[PDB]
């Protein structure tokens, strides 16, 4: 209606339900959109964002529209905080899901988990867009068990500087490859070594990458040449894509396409 474009939800048309997270970014909400709609609300902590910045990027990222990534409906920016409203997936965290040992996965739904965010990936880079900050916890759930990929580029607008640069105490060094830890060389690329990290994370059931190692000493570890090893889940196979999204070189990384086309053949082959 009048005063809000297309990219902006009135927020008089939101009904609160429940609270699914607080954390540094906010607060995310679960509700309803005009009584019927099951929606996501994330309200953007106060000082934590750039948000001209965000604003601006959300009326692009309305256009983003992919099964396997969270759908953006819209934000709400004439009170603060500011919402993001969004998809909502009702079985939260990827993270958390992977830890939580009851759902007994079989190999076959892991790869599946990694077929859906390698699907999301590949949209993302078709259409030249980094998530930056690819991992498990910022992937989620759905109620049909569905892997969406979530605050695809968020970091570009979070101001806490222990987050953003590559020696903060928050910056994801563990999803990061070498050109990323030495000189900040964010890529296509990038995404694709956090992408192998986020496999491993699947197939280790949300272990922490590097679990014995700080920060420093995976740095250390990582421009030294070694790597991540194989979960015990994990097939030679699946291990194999895995690993070819830690190649040294940028260049000598696959792309989503490729990393898809690999998943498909082992779902092919082992599932
Ligand atoms: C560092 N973390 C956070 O500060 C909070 C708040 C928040 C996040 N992102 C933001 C962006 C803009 C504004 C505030 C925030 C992430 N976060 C979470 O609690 C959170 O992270 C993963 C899961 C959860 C909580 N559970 C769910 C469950 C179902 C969902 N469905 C759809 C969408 N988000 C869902 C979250």
């Amino acid at each position: 209606g009048l005063g809000y474009g297309s990219w902006e939800i009135d927020p008089k048309d939101l009904t609160f339900l429940k609270e699914l997270g607080t954390g540094q970014f906010g607060v995310v909400k679960y509700g309803k959109w005009r009584g019927q709609y099951d929606v996501a609300i994330k309200m953007i902590k106060e000082g934590s964002m750039s948000e001209d910045e965000f604003i601006e990027e959300a009326k692009v990222m309305m256009n983003l529209s992919h099964e396997k990534l969270v759908q953006l409906y819209g934000v709400c920016t004439k009170q603060r905080p500011i919402f993001i409203i969004t998809e909502y997936m009702a079985n939260g965290c990827l993270l958390n899901y992977l830890r939580e040992m009851r759902h007994r996965f079989q190999t076959q739904q892991l790869l599946e988990m990694c077929k859906d965010v390698c699907e999301a990936m590949e949209y993302l880079e078709s259409k030249q867009f980094l998530h930056r900050d690819l991992a498990a916890r910022n992937c989620l759930v759905n109620d049909q068990g569905v892997v969406k990929v979530s605050d695809f580029g968020l970091s570009r607008y979070v101001l806490d500087d222990e987050y953003t640069s590559s020696v903060g105490s928050k910056f994801p060094v563990r999803w990061s490859p070498p050109e990323v830890l030495m000189y900040s060389k964010f890529s296509s690329k990038s995404d694709i070594w956090a992408f192998g990290v986020l496999m491993w994370e699947i197939y280790s059931l949300g272990k922490m990458p590097y679990e014995r190692f700080t920060n420093s000493e995976t740095a250390e570890h990582i421009a030294q040449g070694l790597r991540l090893y194989r979960p015990h889940l994990a097939s030679e196979k699946v291990y194999t894509i895995m690993y070819s999204c830690w190649h040294e070189k940028a260049d000598e990384r696959p792309t989503f396409k490729i990393l898809l086309s690999n998943i498909l053949d082992v779902m092919d082959e082992e599932s």
